[PDB]
């Protein structure tokens, strides 16, 4: 994992992009 480990956080980020849509709307609505 020494390089392209941005892959770890990218593909785990973008899991946190569907909550953010939905909490978004309703805890920042």
């Amino acid at each position: 994992h020494s390089d392209a480990v941005f892959t770890d956080n990218y593909t785990r980020l973008r899991k946190q992009m569907a909550v953010k849509k939905y909490l978004n709307s309703i805890l920042n609505g």
